[PDB]
């Protein structure tokens, strides 16, 4: 009942919009030289293809695109992100949603176990981490400000296909990607619809409160074990990381939401994601399996087929 | 233990390789800076040492002196562990104030204040070790770090109040390992005193299992990067120059070998890989109860 009340523990700045308004009409104005090359995969039903484009900073991003057959029609569209370490996954798990007759853009983020690269430069600490990839430039410097880009830039490419319904482009993933799908629906307010599971990259404040040592936020703490151990720049430091919390980007979600977790996740708390999840302003559902943790949610996927 | 001869497949090219990064170094003139610190000491006075290295980054170093300067003095180089930095500057008023000259050196990218530029499109979520793998060794962020070794042992000896005959090198971990590459790679070193050095024996310390030691890197490398092994032979292999065992012959410094005998972290077994190849007089400390962590007694027994 109190996840409800939860306002979430962010100082959100007063320059933070227009940031991020600036960095989407970067996207928007800029053309974006991209390429598709078939991967060998045999089907009777989807066809397989790399996605390389080049970034507004340079980076060589990747991602997995699955399509029909038959292309003289228009489909609905699924962006798909996927967790932290990981990367977009096997190519035959999505013969399943794209054989209904949808395309889905699995996007690699970068530098992580994917195709994607990072180019991130910074003059601090670079032994782990990605939320703090470059903080001592400013959050400018952040890795996840071009990260978020990549979900506008593959928004953007997604719409323009001949054989994607621009009308229908929904967004969904687990972790990380839950926070990206997020993110990406903020960000791109085209997007309709948007299923992420236990998101994270929310709440950085107050999940540092809890003690985040065994938390996925144990980069936090980690920080100020070898960065600033006696404090002196914790304001500075969770200022940085404001223009990176998806509860600041929640209020300007237009998409429908469906949210799932697991009651017992310690890796991504809970009250950290209801402070993004209770912003979010547009039509939101959420859903909730108790005896389940940070892992694969059963059931859930059946019951939303209804 | 003693017949242990290490998992490491040297390559031919290795001796070649970090020969002609110690040419490149030795025929370099580096730019450093020196900054006064604001610590009060009635003894020695602190510096901030800064230098730029021969592939563009920053490198950031404490210089700890003693007040007079009119004659040379033995100097110590002195390196820290994974994650740290070069630690308090009031560590070092004890063995300075001996009438000794320490080089404190912060690793790259590591918390300190040295800058790490390596550049890959691979991996770079966690791990230093691996840090640029897919480029080739010669990314490698470790073959920039040992430069690092080499360049600043060239900044110090070239002191006017150091006594350049009497330069040695110490660590922990981390520290060890770059101690002991630090004499390998520069042989004027006198006398090397690593405690459980880590950067050795790749391939063991995989085979071991490595996700609970300080080599979980390798095993979490090919579990996001690689996880059918379809290139274990290329990874392991880019590695190997990076691998301390392989330096380990080419020291002639006396060598004292300090480690814990429950160590988890770094497995004595790998670091006798190296230990075993030393050929210049060498020691070897054991303390059975402890692990990873502060040795004490054998400060005060040598
Ligand atoms: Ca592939
Ligand atoms: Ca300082």
């Amino acid at each position: 009942n109190n996840w409800q009340d939860y306002q979430g523990s962010s100082l959100k700045p007063e320059d933070f919009d227009k940031f991020w308004d600036e960095k989407i009409n970067l996207v928007s104005n800029h053309q974006f030289e991209f390429e598709l090359i078939e991967k060998n995969l045999s089907s009777k039903v989807v066809n397989f293809y790399h996605l390389w484009f080049t970034a507004i900073d340079g980076a060589k991003i990747h991602a997995q695109l699955i399509v029909p057959k038959n292309l003289k029609e228009k489909y609905p569209a699924i962006l798909q992100f996927h967790g932290y370490h990981c990367d977009s996954g096997d190519w035959v798990d999505k013969i399943g949603i794209v054989a209904e007759g949808n395309v889905v853009l699995a996007l690699d983020c970068r530098g992580q176990g994917g195709l994607s690269q990072d180019n991130i430069q910074t003059m601090g600490m670079t032994m782990k981490g990605l939320i703090v990839r470059g903080i001592d430039e400013g959050y400018e410097n952040l890795y996840y400000v071009r990260q978020f880009m990549d979900l506008i830039t593959a928004t953007k490419i997604l719409s323009e296909f001949d054989f994607v319904d621009e009308t229908n482009i929904s967004a969904q993933g687990a972790s990380q990607g839950g926070a990206l799908a997020v993110a990406c629906a903020a960000l791109s307010p085209l997007i309709k619809k948007v299923t992420a599971t236990y998101p994270f990259l929310s709440d950085y404040r107050k999940a540092y409160e809890l003690g985040a040592e065994e938390s996925a936020f144990e980069e936090l703490p980690y920080w100020f074990q070898f960065k600033d151990p006696l404090h002196l720049r914790e304001d500075w430091f969770f200022n940085q990381l404001e223009y990176i919390d998806i509860q600041n980007l929640a209020p300007r979600i237009k998409a429908e939401v469906i949210w799932i977790l697991g009651g017992k996740d310690t890796v991504v708390p809970p009250i950290t994601q209801m402070a993004a999840y209770n912003k979010i302003q547009s039509k939101k559902s959420l859903y909730v399996l108790p005896e389940y943790g940070h892992e694969y949610l059963p059931k859930i996927s059946d019951w939303l087929r209804e």
